[PDB]
């Protein structure tokens, strides 16, 4: 057993809080906003070694990333920013940042009782989403 146990598995998104306001803040245009918005995704997250892949399926888009921690990578995001992601573990906790432009945003993702919760932060905005076993 070890590093994401308790990560791995098939999740869908059941409430999201804020979400217009962070891509916002993130600078996605409103048609974008509009239709990422509406998507109810399914994350799909496995690990093989030291390799964690994180899948996203929705009617808008299909993202896939696989990394290693600490190991700096390039991530094609749902809206289409060019970005280099790093993610930690601290505490039990998958921290993701994301650098692009001169800024910078932080993923959080964690366990919380029977749910996957994960919070999105851009400058003083936040988001949290929300996720349950498929
Ligand atoms: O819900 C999540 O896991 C988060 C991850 C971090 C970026 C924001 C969210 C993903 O947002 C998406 C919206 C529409 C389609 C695909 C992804």
């Amino acid at each position: 057993s070890h590093m994401c146990d308790a990560f791995v598995g098939t999740w869908k998104l059941v409430s999201s809080e804020n979400f217009d306001d962070y891509m916002k803040e993130v600078g996605v245009g409103f048609a974008t906003r509009k239709v990422a918005g509406m998507a109810k995704p399914n994350m799909i997250i496995s690990v093989n070694g030291d390799v964690i892949t994180i899948k996203s399926e929705s009617t808008f888009k299909n993202t896939e990333i696989s990394f290693i921690l600490g190991q700096e990578f390039d991530e094609v995001t749902a809206d289409d920013r060019k970005v280099k992601s790093t993610i930690t573990l601290d505490g039990g906790v998958l921290v993701h940042v994301q650098k692009w432009d001169g800024k910078s945003t932080t993923i959080k993702r964690k366990r919380e009782d029977d749910k996957l919760v994960v919070e999105c932060v851009m400058k003083g905005v936040t988001s949290t989403r929300v996720y349950e076993r498929a």
